[PDB]
């Protein structure tokens, strides 16, 4: 049953890994339609590193060894492109760190070469060392777009909320494993400005803050509140840091609880045509933006995690409502895959979507699907927290729809219109998170229990970074 399904996901992973190895390895990614390669992540082999934690969990030794051997020859000091501190941190840094915690722990019997495993930590350190100058600013808020050779930057005056608040988990984990406090100090200092917002007008409601921060003084530059892309990950890490080490980050939890409560009270929103559906809106100076993104669907999972860890049934209940809403965007389309963005503002319903809106509860703003995992991610937590089978089926239904409409001879491709036969047209693009997240959460939902699985209450020994890379908790 679930075993057969678990094997089905491993086949889909193997399928993409074979196509990647066949036409793109060691480049960052496979272009799934032309069977070529691309390097959108500085050329260190993003898809190989992002696939590591998933391969280890799936018990694929051959894949794990091939990746470890490539990690050994990476020179993180050379790249012809500018580097994103955020992208590099959540994929490469967390990816190697995850592999290390996994192979050194619950998966210790999977690989023989202990040198390739220790190399993961060494390379993680080398990577942080080449990037840390990004934090050398007046406030400590880093420049996200840097040139690692000249030490130059974007010239940017502000740094985004998510790009600033989604670094602490992996940089602190690096300090905890190396004994060198420098990494934790830098990221935590940048995070400090987000925990104590100034001006006070940048925090419209308790716990909800603006979307950008001034690099010079660390003050917020706007009061736009949102859980959408650009903001998302900041709130996610608030509660996750608490799970990582409740003794050191109790303060992060308090801030998350404030954010969670204000979100329920002010951002909660129901479509006119479907009062039974719940989505999150955006807020700016008293005005509400009645639209959301596939990216935002990570929210249900956040509420569920904090809910079970804090034993707050109200967060769990709200999280389930967010999960239902996102599930609604998936099962209402022709392909059974949800759109990249949608809206429910009665005054802006497109004429050609009027009837869709009346029955579904929303209209599609962008119908593309770029292999994102947020909806499956939240379905995964819903199942782990409630133990209900329905959420596991929703993961399966989504996986089959992706495998059926996105699959190509070499891998999986992004699609242009989830509300058209076969997804409209295929994009020649396969992001590394296909390996890291879509395949992992889909597999975990049907695989056996293990330390790396999300747990209820205070039993978690691993916490997932925003790219689905399991990191071992502190102590
Ligand atoms: C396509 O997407 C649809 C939208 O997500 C999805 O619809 C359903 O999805 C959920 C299916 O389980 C369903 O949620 C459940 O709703 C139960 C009934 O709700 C009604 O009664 C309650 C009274 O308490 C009212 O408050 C509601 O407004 C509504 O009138 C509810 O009993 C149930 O709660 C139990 O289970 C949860 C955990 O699963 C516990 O936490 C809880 O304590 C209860 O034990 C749960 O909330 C949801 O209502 C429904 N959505 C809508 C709007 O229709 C479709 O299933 C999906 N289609 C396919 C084919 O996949
Ligand atoms: C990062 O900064 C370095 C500076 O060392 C840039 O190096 C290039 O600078 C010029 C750009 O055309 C040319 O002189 C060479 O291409 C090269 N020379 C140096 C100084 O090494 C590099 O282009 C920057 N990275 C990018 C592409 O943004
Ligand atoms: C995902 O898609 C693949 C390919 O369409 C399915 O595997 C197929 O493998 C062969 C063709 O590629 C054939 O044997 C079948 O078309 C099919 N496999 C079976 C079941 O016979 C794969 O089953 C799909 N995954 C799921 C679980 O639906
Ligand atoms: O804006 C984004 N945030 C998410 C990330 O948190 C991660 O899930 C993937 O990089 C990818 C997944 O949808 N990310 C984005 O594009
Ligand atoms: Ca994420």
């Amino acid at each position: 049953s679930n075993q057969a399904k678990a094997d089905a996901v491993k086949e889909a992973f193997q399928h993409a890994w074979n196509g990647y190895m066949k036409y793109a390895f060691p480049h960052d990614e496979l272009t799934p339609v032309s069977n070529g390669h691309a390097d959108s992540r500085n050329g260190w082999g993003a898809s190989a590193v992002d696939a590591l934690s998933t391969a280890v969990i799936m018990g694929k030794a051959d894949v794990v060894n091939a990746i470890l051997e490539h990690v050994a020859d990476i020179d993180f000091s050379k790249t012809s492109d500018t580097v994103s501190l955020f992208e590099t941190t959540i994929r490469y840094l967390a990816g190697m760190l995850s592999g290390y915690d996994l192979l050194q722990g619950p998966a210790k019997n999977l690989v023989d070469n202990q040198d390739l495993i220790d190399g993961l930590l060494d390379q993680s350190r080398n990577l942080a060392d080449v990037l840390k100058f990004a934090f050398d600013t007046p406030s400590g808020v880093p420049y996200n777009n840097i040139n690692i050779t000249s030490h130059g930057n974007d010239g940017a005056t502000t740094n985004g909320l998510a790009v600033t608040g989604t670094l602490v988990l992996e940089w602190t984990r690096l300090s905890d494993l190396t004994g060198d406090e420098e990494y934790a100090k830098l990221s935590q200092k940048a995070e400090s400005y987000l925990l104590k917002p100034q001006p006070s007008s940048s925090e419209p409601f308790p716990g909800l803050v603006g979307s950008s921060i001034n690099i010079n003084d660390g003050q917020f530059a706007d009061s736009r509140v949102s859980w959408n892309g650009g903001d998302d990950s900041f709130y996610e890490y608030l509660i996750k840091m608490y799970v990582y080490d409740p003794k050191r980050f109790e303060t992060y939890k308090d801030r998350w609880v404030l954010a969670a409560e204000s979100t329920i009270k002010h951002l909660k929103s129901h479509p006119k045509s479907r009062p039974d559906l719940t989505f999150l809106s955006s807020y700016s100076n008293r005005n509400y933006d009645l639209s959301s993104q596939h990216l935002t669907c990570f929210d249900g999972g956040s509420f569920l995690l904090g809910g079970t860890v804090l034993d707050r049934q109200d967060f769990i209940d709200f999280g389930l409502e967010l999960v239902d809403g996102c599930e609604a965007t998936y099962n209402s389309t022709l392909t059974k895959i949800g759109p990249d963005s949608w809206g429910w503002d009665p005054k802006k319903v497109p004429s050609d979507q009027k009837e869709f809106y009346e029955k579904a509860g929303f209209y599609i703003s962008s119908g593309s699907y770029v292999l994102r995992p947020e909806v499956i991610e939240s379905f995964y937590y819903a199942h782990r927290v409630t133990g209900k089978e329905i959420y596991r089926d929703w993961v399966w239904n989504a996986f089959v729809a992706i495998n059926s409409t996105c699959r190509t001879d070499s891998g999986f491709a992004a699609v242009s219109d989830v509300n058209k036969a076969n997804g409209g047209s295929k994009y020649d693009n396969q992001e590394s998170f296909l390996f890291a997240e879509v395949m992992k959460y889909s597999y975990l939902a049907h695989s056996e229990d293990a330390a790396w699985q999300v747990q209820k209450g205070g039993k978690n020994t691993f916490v997932y970074n925003t790219e689905a890379h399991p990191i071992s908790v502190a102590r």
